C-alpha cells in the first residue's frame, strides 16, 4: 500500500457513507477501513471530499503550514470519530462529531501522506 492509499483509505469517504447517526457512522467506517485490528484507533477524522480536492492542498488549493504541512483554502465536510475510554482491546466504539472546517495535511512530493488536524 502506498502512503498515498493510506490517506484515501484512513481520511477519504466522498461522497459521505450513509449511517443512522454519527456514532454508527464511525463505528461502521472505522471498522470497514481497517482502523480497528489489530488495535482500536484512538480518533481518525474523515474528510468529505474528492482525494483531487484534497490533493491540491498540496499544491495551489493549500499554503505553506510550516515542515511539510499544509493549510486547505477551502472548508471541508467533515467527521471526526474518538474511541470511547482508553483501551486499544476490541470492541472499539467511538463516539463522533461533524463540522465543516479547514483542514492541515502532511505533503510530500505533491500528494498527501497524513491528516494533522482541522483548523
Amino acid at each position: 500500500e502506498t502512503r498515498y492509499e493510506k490517506f484515501l483509505r484512513q481520511h477519504v469517504d466522498y461522497p459521505r457513507t450513509a449511517a443512522p447517526d454519527t456514532r454508527t457512522y464511525c463505528n461502521q467506517m472505522m471498522q470497514r477501513r481497517g482502523m480497528t485490528l489489530p488495535v482500536c484507533k484512538f480518533t481518525n477524522t474523515f474528510v468529505h471530499a474528492s482525494a483531487a480536492s484534497i490533493t491540491t492542498i498540496c499544491g495551489p488549493g493549500g499554503a505553506p503550514a510550516g515542515g511539510n504541512l499544509r493549510d486547505s483554502t477551502a472548508s471541508f465536510a467533515l467527521t471526526t470519530c474518538r474511541l470511547q475510554g482508553g483501551s486499544q482491546r476490541p470492541p472499539c466504539n467511538y463516539n463522533g462529531g461533524t463540522s465543516t472546517q479547514r483542514i492541515r495535511i502532511a505533503c510530500d512530493g505533491g500528494l498527501p501522506v497524513h491528516y494533522d488536524r482541522a483548523i
